[PDB]
């Protein structure tokens, strides 16, 4: 059969936390399918279907600044990496369901929050009153699966498949940040009482959801020269966000705020002290083989650090 490779680097450096997908687009794909092949196998899926499912996700991400078709592969390659690192611990549709949950997660972002879609009052907003962007990019998620051909997970039985969407259903959810402190609480808590239990379905949810932040948020877990780079694309959104939040006459947050261009150093710190270190923290806890990802976070503190100390 037909085993997808990659060059020597990338074939080596994917298997690595760190690994940034590259600036060739058209490698995307080929790069994505690799990732299936070796984290769940060459029979998984039905190649032709699998090509054509990836091709209209791509076409349904949209041309923003940070949430866009680069981001949906990077958070998938993430959870590659975790995956991989943990072989043993997921079920046969978990491994399935996680990649496409990834590469579907921000399908059809427009580059705008949950709170501006409220308060534009957006249509989005009427049909889904919490994790508004996130339910959307489910529905875009079954719409995809249901057009012609495009069902990867043929092969499955009733039960199965409803489990596997249910799967990318609650993964995609959890990407709502609003819900992660929350989650992250109670798993801390049930981690140090002794009380987590992986047989246990909502633990297992609640873990699938830390991973889901860990992964989505792993921008912060690159090598330094990325992370910067990064992060000038989020702001890019964020403060086209702010400049619509001063078109509907009320004032952005400092976080969406372009006039706070100065401040980004140190709005950098809090999010890794109030987002980053405590997910990676207890995603390692839980997952012990993760923990390169916390190191490559605290160095990227560390960089944002020596940045305000003028010393970068
Ligand atoms: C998707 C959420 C996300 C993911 N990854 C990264 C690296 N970031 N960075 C941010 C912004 C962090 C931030 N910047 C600011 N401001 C900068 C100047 C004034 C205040 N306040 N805060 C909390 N948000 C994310
Ligand atoms: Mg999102
Ligand atoms: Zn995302």
């Amino acid at each position: 059969l037909m085993q997808f490779t990659l060059p020597v680097r990338l074939c080596k450096e994917i298997e690595l936390f760190h690994f940034d997908i590259g600036p060739f687009e058209n490698m995307w794909p080929g790069i994505f399918v690799y990732m299936v092949h070796r984290s769940c196998g060459t029979s998984c899926f039905e190649l032709e279907k699998l090509c054509r499912f990836i091709m209209s996700v791509k076409k349904n991400y949209r041309r923003v600044p940070y949430h866009n078709w680069k981001h949906a592969v990077t958070v998938a390659h993430c959870m590659y990496a975790i995956l991989q690192n943990n072989h043993t611990l997921f079920t046969d549709l978990e491994r399935k369901g996680l990649l496409i949950a990834c590469l579907c997660h921000d399908l059809d972002h427009r580059g705008f929050s949950n709170s501006y879609l409220q308060k534009f009052d957006h249509p989005l907003a009427a049909l889904y009153s919490t994790s508004t962007m996130e339910q959307h990019h489910f529905s875009q998620t079954v719409s995809i699966l249901q057009l012609e051909g495009h069902n990867i997970f043929s092969t499955l039985s009733s039960s199965e498949y409803e489990q596997v969407l249910e799967i990318i259903r609650k993964a995609i959810i959890a990407t709502d940040l609003a819900l992660y402190f929350g989650n992250r609480k109670q798993l801390e808590e049930m981690y140090q009482t002794g009380s987590l239990n992986l047989n246990n379905q909502s633990h297992r949810d609640r873990v699938i959801g830390l991973m889901m932040t860990a992964c989505d948020l792993c921008s912060v877990t690159k090598l330094w020269p990325v992370t910067k780079l990064t992060a000038n694309d989020i702001y890019a959104e964020f403060w086209a966000e702010g400049d619509e939040m001063k078109k509907l006459g009320i004032q952005p947050i400092p976080m969406m705020d372009r006039d706070k261009k100065d401040e980004v150093p140190q709005g950098q710190l809090g999010f890794y002290n109030a987002v980053a270190i405590p997910c990676y923290t207890t995603l390692t806890q839980i997952l012990p083989p993760t923990e390169p990802l916390l190191k490559a976070c605290r160095d990227n503190l560390s960089q944002w650090e020596k940045v305000i100390r003028g010393e970068e």
